[PDB]
């Protein structure tokens, strides 16, 4: 190897984890998915450069099924696919808790704990110590390290949510089921588990009296139309609140942006 492994991830939180259990050991790319995970389609190019790579680390086939499909036997390639999400526990999708396609009922939004993200960088460290195990010592330095920061940032915001008055918000999508379970809070996705789940006409009116019951004052969106009608039925304000679902573009780690969103978070439930 020149640089390393050349390892090509899913997306953003996939791509930091690696990047940052694997430190400036290997070559690092990820494909581009900035227009949505649940409804990401990849193209011919990108698969060839999967099967062109070393390895291949996605965060579970609950998200991205298409990585299920891949074959690289067939293919006369040697690249490693990993499933960064591996061993993890899955919780229920919000709304489809006690149901019993069977793809649908598990929210793959965990990445945003602090906690399940030291988790997953645990499982990619412990994954590329079975495929490049002489780098196997810094691997797991390195995923050491993140963990406790992500430990250090979880006991911090403990106690800013401990005692907010406010423990319910809604946000365009289901995405911060995690989050708010984390920290005993009770969150309300406007979209659904995927942005295309666009709300039927009684789930908005529910929505709607949600809003009025438990008296939320901001509805967090992402930089959906729909959310934005909702101002007016209600008298809402809009604060941004990035999932992460792409790459933020600045000078900040993971859990900098993780620490930033749980910030404007904690300053709104006040
Ligand atoms: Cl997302
Ligand atoms: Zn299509
Ligand atoms: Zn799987
Ligand atoms: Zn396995
Ligand atoms: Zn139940
Ligand atoms: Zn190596
Ligand atoms: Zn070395
Ligand atoms: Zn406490
Ligand atoms: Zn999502
Ligand atoms: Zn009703
Ligand atoms: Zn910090």
């Amino acid at each position: 190897p020149g640089k390393g492994m050349k390892i090509v991830t899913s997306f953003y939180p996939i791509y930091a984890m690696v990047k940052e259990v694997s430190g400036d050991l290997n070559d690092v790319r990820m494909i581009q998915s900035s227009s949505g995970i649940h409804s990401f389609e990849p193209s011919a190019n990108d698969i060839a450069a999967i099967y062109d790579a070393d390895v291949f680390v996605y965060h579970s086939h609950t998200l991205e099924s298409w990585a299920g499909s891949l074959d690289p036997n067939l293919k006369k390639s040697k690249v490693k696919v990993l499933e960064a999400s591996e061993g993890m526990t899955l919780e229920r999708v919000p709304g489809l808790e006690d149901v019993e396609d069977e793809k649908t009922l598990y929210d793959p939004h965990t990445w945003l704990d602090p906690e399940k993200a030291g988790e997953e960088a645990q499982i990619i460290a412990d994954k590329l110590s079975e495929v490049d195990s002489e780098h196997k010592e810094t691997y797991q330095k390195n995923a050491q390290a993140f963990i406790k920061k992500a430990q250090e940032l979880t006991k911090k915001f403990q106690p800013k949510f401990e005692k907010a008055t406010q423990k319910t918000f809604v946000t365009q999508h289901t995405a911060f089921s995690y989050l708010a379970k984390r920290f005993g809070l009770n969150q309300l996705g406007i979209a659904g588990i995927s942005p295309e789940q666009e709300p039927s006409p009684r789930q908005l009116t529910e929505i709607q009296e949600f809003v009025k019951t438990y008296k939320v004052k901001t509805i967090f969106t992402e930089s959906s139309k729909v959310a934005e009608t909702l101002v007016k039925s209600t008298g809402v304000g809009l604060k941004t609140l990035n999932p992460l679902q792409s790459d933020p573009q600045n000078d900040k780690t993971y859990l900098e942006n993780l620490e930033e969103n749980m910030s404007i978070l904690a300053e709104e439930l006040k």
